[PDB]
């Protein structure tokens, strides 16, 4: 009923375990002797779930019970009880339970994998529907225009991945009854939620207009002058596509932003092999939003990357840590089309090969007698953080492909990064480097020698160790993505959630960690 000294530290490293590290039979039988003793521990509630077996009927009956007087798990732990290892129905409605529990903003955060989730829940009881996870997102989405925009368009995807219908068709048709379940909901609630339905109707109606305007743009077997040319006509012709004016609707992308149409004279083709469209959007308040519309395309692991970059962001500046970073908007309005939000920028290799050096970009559009090389200190100072952010973020996730047309700058000194098609350590060349810095990028902040190369790698300690402490969570939210038709995770399952935790070094204290870091940049800048 109690344990020692020894047992207690056995048990506290145990309940110390990233939440998909495999107990052994040994572990079990330690977690279920003291179960009782472990019921004051909410970080051990989750570690006791693991060693039952809930097909014992006995067993998950006194599981139960425990669970029931355990002190409940911080919320963000219960995304763990919705993964593929949880069949029992009343742990995975604790799981919505605690769910219930996280605000709007939170649960924007996890809502992409939530939506993977709905595979490992009873596909009866959704349809028969017509808490559980699928009811619980509902609830929520009708509650909120905002969860209800990302709620519509992650089923919607789902809906229309072809991959799903023909490999997996039960699971194919539960997100159909997902998306008729929501539907349903909508049109019950009050005026507002009935709105919310119109709304989303008219987002889809506006994206296959715009869906239908880029299949015609590249029926076109002109250059690309004539190209742009028949976007702008077609966009500028309101009766036949009907997207230079329409009534008010929000941006799928960022629904916060209501827009009344496409700018037609403005749109042009990016010089691409597939020819995505740079389209401005008219606000509701007489601005724009530029957007990237990406079309024969499938945007879903950019989704997930800056969905995650976008936590992690979040993540950092409630640590009081705002490392100026860039987690500009990805939304996936099918499998083979979607948004992105542009931000004005130029990628680092164009930045060489008109200024020579980031230095000489940043002298001739910000510069400052007395500021570091001449460059203005606010300017390099957002230079160094956003490198920094970056720099552990990209390393985390594994990030390859990094050429320095993937690496872009602002004016204002951010640096970030875009075309996130290669993660958790894939890369086009062999023996890719487990950190990814270049020359050009140490260069910029006066090189190694410069005050600036140590207040990088401040940051990079700072950033590491805070993310560290959220491993539970990033890693349970990767956890709920080891099923979905992501490339580089569908091509290794059951490696995925491990090649991001190796990076966090778990293994290692803070102290350890940070020395890790410290000799992870230095011998990637050693070798250029
Ligand atoms: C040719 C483009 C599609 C190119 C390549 N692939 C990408 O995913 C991508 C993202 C991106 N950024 C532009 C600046 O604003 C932020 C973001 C939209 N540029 N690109």
């Amino acid at each position: 009923l109690k344990p020692n000294a020894a047992t207690r530290d056995q048990l506290n490293i145990i309940v110390s375990y990233p939440p998909t590290k495999q107990l052994t039979y040994e572990e079990q039988d330690l977690v279920w002797k003291f179960r009782y003793y472990l019921t004051n521990q909410e970080k051990a509630l989750t570690k006791f779930l693991k060693c039952v077996n809930w097909d014992l009927p006995q067993e998950a009956k006194q599981a139960l019970e425990l669970l029931g007087k355990w002190k409940p798990m911080d919320v963000e732990d219960s995304l763990e009880l919705l993964s593929s290892h949880y069949t029992n129905p009343t742990v995975r409605r604790y799981a919505v339970a605690r769910l219930r529990q996280a605000d709007d903003e939170d649960l924007l955060m996890y809502l992409l994998q939530l939506v993977q989730a709905l595979k490992y829940e009873n596909f009866d009881d959704i349809k028969n529907g017509l808490q559980d996870l699928c009811t619980f997102l509902i609830s929520r989405a009708c509650k909120n225009s905002t969860l209800a925009n990302y709620l519509y368009w992650y089923v919607i995807v789902e809906c229309e991945d072809q991959d799903t219908q023909q490999r997996d068709p039960k699971t194919h048709e539960m997100y159909l009854n997902v998306m008729r379940r929501f539907s349903q909901a909508l049109l019950k609630g009050d005026k507002s939620v009935r709105v919310m339905r119109s709304l989303l109707a008219a987002q889809q109606t506006f994206v296959d207009r715009l869906v239908h305007l880029m299949k015609a743009v590249q029926r076109e077997s002109g250059n690309r002058k004539k190209k742009n040319e028949r976007l702008q006509a077609l966009l500028g012709d309101n009766e036949k596509m009907n997207l230079s004016d329409v009534e008010l609707i929000p941006l799928p992308l960022e629904p916060q932003v209501k827009i009344r149409g496409i700018i037609p004279e403005t749109a042009t083709l990016f010089k691409s092999a597939l020819m995505p469209a740079q389209l401005f959007f008219k606000t509701e308040d007489g601005g724009k939003y530029p957007v990237i519309f990406k079309h024969g395309d499938d945007l879903r692991q950019d989704q997930l990357i800056l969905q995650i970059i976008s936590l992690m962001d979040k993540l950092l500046r409630k640590e009081n840590l705002d490392l100026k970073l860039t987690p500009y908007k990805v939304l996936a309005t099918s499998t083979k089309h979607g948004f992105m939000q542009f931000i004005q920028s130029v990628p680092v290799a164009e930045v060489l090969d008109t200024e020579g050096s980031i230095q000489n970009f940043f002298r001739k559009y910000a510069p400052s007698e007395n500021g570091p090389n001449g460059i203005s200190a606010e300017v390099m100072d957002t230079y160094v953080k956003s490198c920094a952010g970056y720099c552990v973020i990209t390393y985390i996730l594994g990030v390859g492909d990094r050429h320095l047309d993937n690496l872009l700058l602002t004016k204002t000194g951010k640096l970030f990064h875009i075309d996130f098609g290669y993660i958790l350590g894939r890369d086009p060349k062999p023996l890719p480097p487990p950190m990814k810095l270049n020359k050009e990028m140490v260069e910029g902040m006066g090189g190694t020698q410069s005050e600036q190369y140590q207040e990088f790698r401040k940051q990079c300690y700072t950033a590491f160790l805070h993310l560290r402490r959220y491993s539970n969570l990033i890693l349970n939210l990767f956890s709920l993505m080891v099923d979905a038709n992501i490339p580089d995770i569908a091509l290794e399952p059951d490696k995925t959630v491990k090649k991001v935790q190796d990076k966090f070094r778990l293994d290692l204290s803070d102290e350890e960690a940070v020395h890790y870091m410290q000799s992870l940049i230095d011998e990637s800048v050693h070798a250029l």
